[PDB]
């Protein structure tokens, strides 16, 4: 028993990461067959990044302007390209450490874990969530650019997420691995407004079941609700709606607790009206929202991968 | 910036890990050069566990009672001893795959990563804390057994933890990796209960350093204390007390935001006599005590491992 914000291993990931250095911008990039992928802002300046013209600033540039370091292994670079905002550096040799893989594209409310990385190099791993405005709440500092989300089905890595930028809120913004911002942003530094966030309450209701499944349950009560009359309290408290296709994703998670998916609602309502009253629900003094019902149910039956 | 719970990245651990089965009994084991490290209990038959006398069940054992799985390959075990409550099976193959590697024990309040594995296979990684009661917090469901917990320096594992057993209470209780319970556990389903916990105060003190480096700032005020007047406070709250060890460990972060120890005990002692009044520390409802100082710093100052 016992519940934890998990993150994937990470080994898998580790033996892709590379350093990327262009001018003096250094960031991390992945290594996967024979092409390392980072953000393209590697090439700008201090100067530059105002407000840049990519693609002037890529055709200016040679092969040999992009020192790429594997290790102590110096990386040939035989080719590049530009897709949206990722750069794609052609090297002369495979990764011999390529995962199997694949590029997914993710929505509000999934999860994924982080490798933070600095200079070619992890530095920890985390889980954490793509938010409904589409930042995430990450911990990145200088250098980190580069770093990618994952999740890990079985042997297959997907990749999710790479690191561009913070927004003034202490928030983050990135891509997919396709170059493409999660969001309205944009790499350039210009006033950009990361937006009012929501709780992802299909989340809330699948943490509320892992706390069932764990011994908490308190909050649980008599009442039932309609989908309809619980929604209309969501949208008071800055709740997203909950939709049937949510309903039944919690599905599973409502018959191994014999707690249906509208009374776990009521339980949410009250507690959204009357808070908790000085307790905590799995270590937790909020309802916490980063926790899909996949990731319950993994978590709570003991899923693995290789 | 940005703060989150933080596991060192788990790739050096799980290329140990390998599963080890005795009678019906299987969970994880720690594999380094021509050694497998589990927990002793894989002896125990389902009646024996009531109070087993191991050394019985161990001189009953011949070399290939023991079927240990790297993968899909079988190693051959050619011998096995005890020391205090894990076995050492010796393996006719050294792993290639063996980090650096040091076994240490791991004080009270010290944290760690956990690398959760079921039949020899890493299922998650998550940070967590020694407790003062020598309990952890942890999320360990059956065959979990044989996971590890470590932390690492530049490029060398310590393994601190291995995991044996559940206490009722969902915590969770282990030895270091040279056999020795942390705490007053035995290794028999004999009643056995936690003891009383406390919050490890210069761990909440750090945190507080962390809230304060990433604009976490409502909590400060004008006031100082003395650590006797402060001590007297945590006393009451069922806090740790504050050693001036612990205040000089806290200086480096101390002179990085340029508020006292002391000045920010002032304002933990208010937080603990007010309590929060709504408002969040770094997302949390909550006094996190499971940030260590070295934990903040190397966060917030982006320290890699290789
Ligand atoms: C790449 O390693 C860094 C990682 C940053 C640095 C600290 N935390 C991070 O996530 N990313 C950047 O330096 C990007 C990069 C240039 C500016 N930038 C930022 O993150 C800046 N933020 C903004 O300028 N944000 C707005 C919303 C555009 C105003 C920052 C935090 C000032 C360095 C560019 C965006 C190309
Ligand atoms: C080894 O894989 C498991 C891991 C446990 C099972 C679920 N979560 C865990 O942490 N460990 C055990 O099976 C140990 C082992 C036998 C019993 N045991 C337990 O954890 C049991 N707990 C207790 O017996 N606790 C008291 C306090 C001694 C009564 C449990 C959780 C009921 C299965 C032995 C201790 C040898």
């Amino acid at each position: 028993s016992g519940f934890r914000k998990m993150a994937f291993p990470s080994g898998k990931v580790e033996g892709c990461m590379v350093q990327v250095t262009c001018g003096t911008t250094t960031l991390n990039g992945l290594w996967l067959d024979d092409v390392v992928y980072c953000p393209r802002h590697v090439i700008c300046t201090s100067e530059d990044m105002l407000n840049p013209n990519y693609e002037d600033l890529l055709i200016r540039k040679s092969n040999h302007n992009f020192l790429v370091q594997a290790g102590n292994v110096q990386l040939r670079v035989i080719g590049h390209s530009m897709q949206n905002c990722v750069l794609k550096l052609k090297v002369d040799t495979a990764n011999p450490k390529t995962p199997k893989y694949k590029f997914v594209r993710i929505q509000p409310g999934q999860t994924f874990s982080v490798l933070a990385c600095y200079n070619g190099s992890p530095s920890g791993v985390y889980q954490c969530a793509m938010r409904p405005n589409f930042t995430i709440k990450g911990s990145f500092l200088n250098g980190s650019c580069g770093s990618v989300g994952f999740n890990i089905d079985y042997d297959c890595v997907s990749f999710c997420y790479m690191h561009h930028m913070e927004l003034p809120t202490g928030v983050h913004a990135g891509t997919d691995l396709e170059g493409n911002f999660y969001g309205p942003f944009v790499d350039r530094q210009t006033a950009q407004a990361a937006g009012t966030d929501t709780t992802i309450t299909v989340n809330v209701l699948a943490w509320l079941y892992a706390a069932v499944i764990n011994g908490d349950r308190w909050f649980l009560n008599r009442f039932t609700t309609t989908l309809n009359d619980f929604n209309l309290v969501a949208m008071k408290y800055n709740y997203e709606p909950l939709t049937q296709d949510h309903v039944d994703i919690l599905g599973p998670l409502s018959a191994q607790t014999g707690i249906a998916v509208l009374d776990m609602c009521a339980s949410l309502k009250e507690l959204l009206q009357n808070g908790m009253n000085g307790r905590t629900i799995l270590g937790s003094a909020l309802l916490e929202d980063e926790f899909t019902p996949f990731d319950v149910v993994r978590q709570c039956s003991g899923v693995t991968f290789q």
